């Protein structure tokens, strides 16, 4: 049995986790959400849900991965019946790889288009521009008709052939991903030294550029404006809970995979605290750049900052490029901005594909000795299934996947994972494992958060996400009913692995229905006890313990 590889340095693991957590959305979505829900007031619920349910779940995932020394699927030897959860998260990661890499392809396309003295999104005396342009705006028109070519597609049912420019950019992104992941963590941990730190350098450059622009200080003030009376709204609290759930990186199996390569005696508690703090602070600080630029644009157009900020995939390819085109040395700033976008997306894509590859390789030993070939297969499958999003109507497929690929699926996966780790396995045994690893047993606060607060919070978020579901849309396009049905099928194909694997495991285990249950819910480490008839999970005391 080949010894499992470990991170060459700890800075490798920390930067991998930070690069995965810090992505395009986290840098450009969170501050906009904060502004839209009371600005600084939105930090009250967010932090709260970070203290009681976010940090505990991050810590749980890291500790579980580190102790069990396996990926998302192999980690579930603590409760075999729930092992499908692993596959669920893996599937989600795989699904997110079929559309997320197209964002990096768009960023690469804009980067190659930025090496010119005349940026192609400053005016609309171009072949791709409709007569209606009047400074839809030139930047939005360029994005939609010169890069995506949406005007040539009538909807998700009229995708058309893949675009060769976008296909070439996707090929470049895919090659980068493969050569970043083919050798394991020994190369990924060194690639994150560049892809996880360049975004901060470019963000500092853009922050120093923006604050000096006219009208940027007004945008910053609007960002930091505190409206506590907005906290009486349930929408603010629901948005905070949803943002905490979807901004941490839990539910994809990536934290488990990353921590599975950590030394057993590593301190996952400090790692969780540090990484969560860095991710949250990065998301908060990116708001200063976002809203300096938004306030500058608002002053230029003489409109409220709320009107400038659009919502959608092209929020980073329409508004910020438009602001950059108006700066001195606009070409250099555009190149820097799109390099930052590439480095923000590439590390997250690497983290997701690492989750997929680690989980599947750990599950099946046939792929253990061949990681290069399996990485090539996974990457080529991602590329081939990513070709639907680079078609003429590729924004519609991208929107469908972005809405349904990791929505309620992530929340359900994290909920079932928390239940399995805190109830089926027990917070007592999890705490004993953490004490064995780090030497310090989790305090009562962590145990209570894992056992009671986190499951209730995740169940509430799942329920509100299902109840307040709104079908996806792009611009004036209304997705057809069959498109919504296909999206729900995609969302449920991840989550159905839990019941499917539960049924398969229950039927596979030999014995009566009391032997099957005992061997399915009891940890594999307790096998001897289960043989004598000493199942902890069969005692009410186990379930009521904290
Ligand atoms: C969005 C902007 C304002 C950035 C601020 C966010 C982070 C800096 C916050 C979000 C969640 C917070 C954490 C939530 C929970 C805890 C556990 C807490 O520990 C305890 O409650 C005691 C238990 C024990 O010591 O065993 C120590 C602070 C810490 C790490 C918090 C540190 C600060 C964090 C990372
Ligand atoms: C395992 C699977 C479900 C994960 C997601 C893969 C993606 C890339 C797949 C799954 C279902 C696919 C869609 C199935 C139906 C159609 C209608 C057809 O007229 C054009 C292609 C289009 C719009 C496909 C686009 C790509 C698609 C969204
Ligand atoms: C011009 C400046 C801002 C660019 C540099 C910013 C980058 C390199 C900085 C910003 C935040 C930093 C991280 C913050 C704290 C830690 C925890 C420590 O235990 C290991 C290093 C690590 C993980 C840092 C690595 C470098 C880092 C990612
Ligand atoms: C539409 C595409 C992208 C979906 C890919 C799904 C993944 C999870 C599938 C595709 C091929 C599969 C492998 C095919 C061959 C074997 C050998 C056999 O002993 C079962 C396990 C194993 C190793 C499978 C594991 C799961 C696997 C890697
Ligand atoms: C698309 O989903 C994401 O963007 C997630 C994540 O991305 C992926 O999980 C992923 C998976 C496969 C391919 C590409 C990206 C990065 C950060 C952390 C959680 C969230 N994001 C804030
Ligand atoms: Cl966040
Ligand atoms: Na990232």
């Amino acid at each position: 049995a080949q010894d499992r590889e470990t991170w060459g340095k700890k800075i490798d693991f920390l930067l991998s986790v930070i690069g995965f957590a810090v992505d395009l959305a986290n840098v450009w979505r969170f501050p906009y959400l904060c502004y839209k829900n009371g600005g600084g007031a939105f930090l009250v619920p967010y932090l709260l849900f970070m203290v009681i349910a976010g940090m505990p779940l991050f810590y749980m995932e890291l500790a579980l991965g580190q102790f069990n020394r396996e990926g998302a699927a192999g980690v579930w030897k603590i409760c075999p019946i729930l092992k499908g959860v692993g596959f669920t998260v893996i599937l989600i990661s795989l699904y997110v790889g079929f559309f997320y890499n197209v964002i990096i392809a768009w960023a690469l396309h804009y980067l190659f288009s930025s090496f010119t003295t005349e940026l192609p999104w400053i005016h609309c005396n171009n072949s791709w521009n409709s007569p209606n342009c009047s400074d839809t705006t030139p930047a939005a028109e360029y994005f939609e008709r010169g890069v995506l070519h949406l005007h040539q597609s009538h909807g998700i049912d009229d995708l058309g052939p893949p675009r060769w420019q976008l296909t070439a950019c996707l090929v470049l992104v895919i090659v980068l991903l493969y050569f970043s992941l083919w050798k394991g963590v020994k190369t990924s941990g060194k690639v994150v030294w560049i892809t996880a730190t360049m975004p901060y350098v470019v963000l500092t450059a853009l922050l120093l550029r923006g604050v000096t622009l006219p009208g940027a200080i007004d945008g910053i003030r609007a960002y930091l404006s505190v409206d506590f009376y907005r906290l009486c709204e349930a929408s603010v609290w629901i948005d905070a809970a949803t943002q905490v759930c979807f901004s941490l990186g839990v539910g994809f199996g990536v934290l488990i995979a990353f921590s599975s390569y950590n030394k057993f005696t590593n301190n996952c508690y400090r790692d969780a605290i540090v990484t969560t703090s860095i991710n949250s602070l990065t998301s908060f600080s990116s708001g200063f750049v976002v809203f300096s630029f938004l306030g500058y644009m608002a002053q230029k157009h003489s409109v409220p900052i709320g009107d400038v900020a659009k919502d959608g995939p092209g929020l980073i390819f329409i508004i910020y490029p438009e602001a950059i085109a108006t700066l001195p040395l606009s070409s250099a700033w555009a190149v820097v901005f799109f390099i930052m976008l590439l480095t923000l997306g590439i590390d997250s894509a690497m983290g997701g594909m690492e989750s997929v590859i680690t989980g599947l390789i750990d599950e099946f030993q046939l792929l253990h000795r061949h990681r290069e070939l399996f990485t090539l297969f996974i990457v080529l499958a991602t590329f081939l299934l990513s070709l639907f999003c680079v078609t003429n109507g590729g924004i519609y497929v991208f929107t469908l996947l972005d809405h349904f690929a990791a929505g309620t699926s992530i929340l359900f996966g994290v909920l079932i994972e928390a239940i399995g780790v805190a109830w089926f396995y027990g917070v007592g045994q999890f705490s004993d494992d953490i004490q064995q690893m780090t030497g310090q047993r989790p305090s009562l606060y962590w145990r209570l958060c894992w056992k009671l607060v986190s499951p209730c919070f995740l169940l509430f978020v799942v329920v509100v996400s299902i109840v307040t579901f709104r079908p996806p849309h792009y611009g004036a396009y209304i997705f057809p009913d069959w498109a919504n049905a296909l999206g729900w099928v995609i969302a449920t194909s991840s989550m159905a692995m839990v019941p499917i694997y539960a049924a398969y495991k229950f039927c596979s285990l030999p014995g009566s229905f009391r032997e099957k249950l005992a061997y399915a819910i009891a940890p594999e480490k307790d096998r001897e006890l289960v043989d004598r008839g000493e199942v902890r999970q069969f005692t009410l005391r186990h379930w009521l313990k904290v």
